[PDB]
């Protein structure tokens, strides 16, 4: 499984990066939670994966 998130831990690639720096500060920061829910399940996945479930 691919980091979803691989610039910043944050942002897809640079147009994501500068598409969510354009965008109204609540909708960013929702943005922003939303994608780190979708990072720690996928550094859940990975841990589990590594040891071996």
């Amino acid at each position: 499984e691919a980091n979803p998130f691989p610039l910043e831990g944050k942002y897809k690639d640079e147009s994501d990066r500068e598409h969510l720096e354009s965008l109204p500060e609540m909708e960013r920061e929702t943005l922003l939670f939303e994608r780190s829910q979708i990072m720690q399940k996928y550094q859940e996945r990975k841990l589990f994966a590594a040891a071996g479930a």
